[PDB]
C-alpha cells in the first residue's frame, strides 16, 4: 500500500475515546473512501504491556484477513502515536439490530449463521493465542450486507455476559470466550440473556449458582439446547472446548467453508445505508 | 448450500436475452436476497461450442472461489433447462462505467487497480486450464463498492477485442486472453480501442496488419505503453506471457497480495 502518514487522512468525525486510544472517522485525501482510524499513544502501549497484541494485529491477523474480523488497511506511526486504519462499519452492531426486531429474537437460520460467523472469528483468535474476553452483541458489528464482524479486540450488557471464571478469579482463558458465546447464542434465540436479576449482586449469583433454564415460550432445537448447556457449564475445566463446539450437531445445515466464502446470506437482512 | 429448484426463485426483472438462454434478476422466496439467474435451454447444447461452455461452467468454474470471478451460489437443472444462480452485481459493467466518465478515460490509479484485479482473475483461470476468450468491458462487472469481477456464467464490442490468433486460425491459446487484456488496458487509459474502422472488414485488417498506435493527445507512462505493446504483439508465440505480465514494471505502485484481499479501493468510485 501507499506510504501513508497522518497527513493523508482528513478527520470527519469522532467514533469513540478510550484510555490511551481514540477512533476517528477519516477520509483518505484525494479519494472518496472512508475508514475508521484508531490512534494509539505509543507510551500508553508500552505502559499497558500491549506490544504483543499490536504485533499480532499488525503482522498475523492482517495476513489472514478473516471475513468476520475487522479489516486492517494501513498501519503507520507518527512521533508519538501508532495509527490503525480499518474498515468503517456504518451498519451498526448486533445489540441495536436485535433490539429492533420483534420479540428481540432472531429466527433459527439467522441465529445459526451469526453463531457460525462469530465462532469462526473466535476460533481464529484462539489459534493465535488471543482471548477476546468481551464477547457481547455491542462488540459484534454488522456489514452493509448483514454479516457479523468482531470489534477491535484491543478496545474491548457486560455484567450479563461475564463468566463464572472471571467473577471468581479474574482469570482469562479460552473457556471464558466459550461461556460468552453460549450467552450470545441463547440471547439470539430467546430474546434475553439466561441470567438476570434486580441488581448486579443477584445477576452474579445467578451466573455462579443458578441452573440454566430455557423459556417455555420459545421453540429451540434440542441440539441448540445441548450446545448452549455445554457452553454454560459453570466450571471452566468441564466446559465444552473449541473442537467439540465446531463439530457439534447444532451446526448441521450450515457449511463453514461456504460461510467463510460469504455464500450464506442472512435471509432477512434489512440494509439501511 | 440448501437444495433449491426453479420454484424457489421469483423473477423481478429481465437483465439479458440470448439465443438459447436469458438472465433474470430474481429473489429467493422467503428471503430478501437477490441473485442473477441464467436459464439455458438444453436445446442449445447441440452446438459443440455452447455445450463445451456450459460443461466448463458446471464442472470447473463452479468450483473456483476468487474475489474477481463472479460468485456462483447454486446450479441445478429441470427437465429441459439449466440454471445458474450467481451474484447480482449492483454496479453494472465496465463498459457503461467507462462511457460515463469524462472523455471516457479512467485515471491511472483506477486503470491500474482494475487491470490488476482483471489480471488476477485471468491468471487463476489459466491455472485451471480455462481460456476466457471473451475478455471485454461488457463482461467485466462492478461490485457495489467499485471492484471489477469477470462474468463467468453470463450470455455469450466483441469485434474490437479479437486477437489475430483467432482471426487467422480460429484457434485459441492462453495468449488470446493477454491480447484482449492489452486492448482493455489501452481502452481504459486512452478512451478508445487501438484498432477501429468503418466496418468489420477494416477493423480486422487493422488488427492483423496495422502497427499499434498510441494517441498523441493522451499522455500515459512509458511503463504502461511498454506493457500494452508487449501484450499486443500480433504473433502469439512472441506475445508476453502470464508471469512476465505480473512482474512488469507497470505494476510498481500495486501489491497483488493486497489487491487480492480487497485492500486497494478505487479512489473515485460513485456508488449510484
Ligand atoms: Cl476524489
Ligand atoms: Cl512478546
Ligand atoms: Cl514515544
Ligand atoms: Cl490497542
Ligand atoms: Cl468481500
Ligand atoms: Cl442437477
Ligand atoms: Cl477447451
Ligand atoms: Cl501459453
Ligand atoms: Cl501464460
Ligand atoms: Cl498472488
Amino acid at each position: 500500500m501507499e506510504k501513508v502518514t497522518k497527513e493523508d487522512f482528513e478527520t470527519i468525525d469522532t467514533l469513540g475515546k478510550g484510555s490511551f486510544a481514540y477512533v476517528v472517522l477519516v477520509r483518505r485525501v484525494g479519494t472518496n473512501n472512508l475508514y475508521a482510524m484508531k490512534v494509539v499513544n505509543k507510551q500508553g502501549l508500552l505502559d499497558h504491556n500491549r506490544c504483543r497484541d499490536v504485533f499480532i494485529e499488525r503482522n498475523v491477523l492482517s495476513r489472514i484477513n478473516h471475513p468476520f474480523l475487522l479489516k486492517l488497511y494501513w498501519t503507520f506511526q507518527s512521533e508519538h502515536k501508532l495509527f490503525f486504519v480499518m474498515e468503517y462499519m456504518a451498519g451498526g452492531d448486533l445489540d441495536k439490530y436485535m433490539n429492533s426486531v420483534p420479540n428481540k429474537q432472531l429466527d433459527l437460520p439467522t441465529s445459526k449463521l451469526y453463531g457460525a460467523e462469530i465462532l469462526m472469528a473466535i476460533l481464529t483468535l484462539h489459534e493465535q493465542s488471543v482471548i477476546y474476553r468481551d464477547l457481547k452483541p455491542e462488540n459484534i458489528l454488522l456489514t452493509g450486507d448483514g454479516h457479523c464482524v468482531l470489534a477491535d479486540f484491543g478496545l474491548s450488557g457486560s455484567p450479563f455476559y461475564v463468566a463464572p471464571d472471571v467473577l471468581k478469579q479474574r482469570e482469562y482463558t479460552n473457556a471464558v470466550d466459550f461461556w460468552s458465546f453460549g450467552i450470545l447464542l441463547y440471547r439470539m434465540l430467546c430474546g434475553r440473556t439466561p441470567f438476570s436479576g434486580k441488581n448486579m449482586k443477584e445477576v452474579f449469583d445467578n451466573i455462579l449458582y443458578s441452573d440454566l433454564r430455557f423459556p417455555s415460550t420459545v421453540s429451540i432445537p434440542s441440539e441448540a439446547k445441548d450446545l448452549i448447556s455445554r457452553l454454560l457449564v459453570k466450571d471452566a475445566a468441564h466446559r465444552i472446548k473449541g473442537p467439540e463446539v465446531k463439530a457439534h450437531p447444532f451446526w448441521t445445515g450450515i457449511n463453514f467453508d461456504e460461510v467463510m466464502q460469504k455464500k450464506v446470506k442472512p435471509p432477512r437482512w434489512v440494509p439501511a445505508p
